[PDB]
DNA sequence: TGGGACTTTTTGA
DNA sequence: TTCAAAAAGTCCCA
């Protein structure tokens, strides 16, 4: 039989806004193989018959039928011993089917159309007395009165992020997930309360779930709870890799056990090479045993709020350069997030648009995207930010309102500040204050594939895709902005973001304040020297004709001195 | 269809 | 009053 043809075809029957709206994506086999594997392959079936296995969003059933099929060969190999060992009438091979639906498999799903189809499914690996009765339930998981605890738990939660929920459903949330799911918090947070909850003493939990709780501000409070209640035996780090087809996430399989051990020891696997293709194997194991992936061991106690998941080399790289560094950005500069418009195609235009000419001078500001900013250095601007907070009312400016901002109005009338009075409909959402941006300031684009701060000498604005800050007036002796973007910008210090930073799809991390501004840095005998490197690159890549090679060698004795600097 | 360039505004606090 | 986080990303193309 194939245990995932009927649910592929199921899934493939809805549209995307259904699918987002309940997180309806279902598992690749590879997956699921590996995840009962690990549960089940050495669970002890003669001192234990009567295991209860658990999917608390369980689909058509892409786990629970493989669960199926694993336990029917247990209880196959083992008939003649249970027989023996236990009531011999009811150890029968013609039995195991019941006894299996009546006992040992347990589902739940808010989708009452795939729940039917795994009932039909679960029904159809027997050909069929009286009616089995099936454990499946369709209702909010996060809802149910449970009425007992689980041997083991499998299964991939919806994932659905505080944009998508529903504002009353994320109150209920709020108020009865509250250790775990707060502000931007993701469902799937609560789905991870949820098992460990259920989850019987002793008893073995894996989930394949977004990777990026392991990193998020967000995720914070639901790693205090994993770390406090379970022991972590085995995270599968993804990082950007593609593991399910079409789909824009990325992802980490959590193994973990409520067992009475000393042992405190997580193994990390952590792939190596995010290009690779995992369908185009046999095995998820296979993948995992070869030079595919890097394999470690952290223990648990000495997890912080923070989980630094690295191997020894960088861990101490990490170390050495925490321990030199005595200040961190956050002491020495203001961060701040770029305006948000709240519907860019009103006040964003072309900077050759003829609609221009309509909007006085004073009102109009330079606009970049985060691909404008490089190393060092801004793109020119193309754009043109209508700063339309200085509009003081309508009948004077009443061109720019009707041709241009107008154009959008409803639009605009639908933003919150809007609907509550707050904001004028043609006003910015969040216009922040001009003076923040009209200074000279670092930029850095807000997802990357490496460390990008660029020294802004043109008073650019930006939307959110874009972070800026400038030197706190007191430190302007201790460090200049030449000297940050040399540092900032160099190989070492790109790996040692990398070392913590939220990593998002392929070749892209966060850099969001959250983790920028927690960034260290030195000042030692070589600050005079990094400094004047900085200004050389910049005075060449500012220079209308210089080719940039020569800058590729100036980084590289930045890199040495920075090197030297930090011991490593 | 799978891979690469690129990134809005809604939202809780 | 007004901050900053959040990829079951978006979107285009060979
Ligand atoms: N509140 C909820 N309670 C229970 N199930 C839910 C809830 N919200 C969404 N779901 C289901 O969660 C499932 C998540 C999917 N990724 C299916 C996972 C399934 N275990 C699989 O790996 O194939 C969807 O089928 C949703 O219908
Ligand atoms: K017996």
């Amino acid at each position: 039989q194939d245990n995932f043809l009927l649910s592929k075809e199921y899934e493939n029957s809805l549209d995307v806004d259904t699918k987002k709206a309940s997180g309806i994506y279902y598992t690749p086999k590879i997956i699921v193989d590996y995840i009962v594997k690990k549960t089940l392959k050495n669970h002890d079936i003669i001192k234990n018959p009567y295991p209860r296995i658990l999917d608390i969003s369980c689909g058509c059933g892409n786990f629970l039928l493989e669960v199926y099929d694993i336990l029917y060969d247990l209880f196959e190999e083992n008939i003649y011993e249970l027989k023996k060992k236990y009531d011999e009438n009811y150890w029968t091979v013609d039995n195991i089917h019941r006894h299996i639906l009546n006992y040992c498999i347990y589902g739940a799903d808010i989708d009452e159309k795939a729940i039917s189809i795994l009932k039909d499914s679960l029904t159809n690996k027997k050909v069929v007395e009286s009616d089995i009765k099936i454990n499946l339930f369709c209702c909010d998981s996060l809802k149910k009165k449970w009425r007992y605890k689980f041997d083991y738990i499998v299964g991939n939660p919806p994932y659905i992020g505080h944009k998508k929920l529903e504002k009353k459903y994320k109150k209920f949330l709020l108020e009865k997930y509250s250790e775990v799911y707060k502000d931007k918090a993701d469902l799937y947070f609560c789905f991870y309360k949820k098992i460990i909850d259920i989850l019987k003493q002793g008893g073995i939990g894996s989930v394949i779930t977004p990777r990026y709780f392991l990193e998020s501000l967000s995720g914070k409070d639901l790693r205090e709870y994993i770390k406090s209640n379970v022991n972590v035996q085995e995270i599968v780090d993804f990082l950007g890799a593609n593991i399910f087809k079409n789909i824009g996430v990325s992802s980490c399989i959590l193994t973990f056990d409520k067992k009475k051990t000393k042992e405190t020891y997580i193994d990390v696997f952590k792939i190596k090479n995010e290009d690779i293709c995992i369908n185009k194997f046999e095995t998820l194991e296979e993948l995992l045993k070869s030079s595919k992936f890097e394999h470690f061991n952290i223990n648990q106690r000495l997890l912080s709020d923070e989980w630094i998941l690295v191997n020894k080399d960088d861990e101490t790289f990490y170390n050495k350069i925490q321990e030199k560094c005595k200040y961190s950005l956050e002491d020495i500069a203001i961060s701040f997030q770029g305006i948000i418009t709240g519907c860019d195609k009103a006040f964003i235009l072309s900077k050759d648009d003829v609609k221009l000419n309509l909007v006085d001078d004073k009102f109009l500001k330079c606009w970049i995207k985060s691909k404008n900013i490089n190393k060092y250095i801004v793109d020119k601007s193309e754009y043109r930010l209508i700063y339309s907070n200085d509009i003081d009312n309508e009948n004077t400016n009443k061109r720019i309102l009707d041709e241009i901002i107008g154009l959008y109005k409803t639009k605009l009338e639908n933003r919150r500040e809007c609907k509550s009075g707050i904001r004028k409909w043609y006003e910015l959402q969040w216009g922040r204050e001009k003076l923040f941006f009209e200074r000279k300031k670092i930029m850095y684009p807000y997802k990357s594939n490496e460390n990008r701060f660029a020294i802004d000498y043109d008073n650019n604005f930006s939307s959110a895709d874009v972070y800026s800050f400038f030197i706190k007036e007191e430190y302007l002796d201790k460090f200049s902005y030449e000297y940050l973007v040399g540092i900032l910008n160099s190989s070492v210090y790109d790996k040692y973001f990398k070392i913590t930073a939220k990593k998002m799809s392929k070749n892209i991390y966060d850099y969001y304040p959250n983790k920028v501004m927690k960034i260290r840095i030195f000042r030692d005998n070589n600050y005079e020297e990094i400094e004047n490197l900085s200004k050389q690159i910049i005075s060449i890549l500012l220079n209308k004709s210089i080719d940039k090679g020569k800058v590729e060698k100036l980084q590289i004795k930045m890199d040495n001195l920075i090197m030297d600097s930090l011991g490593i």
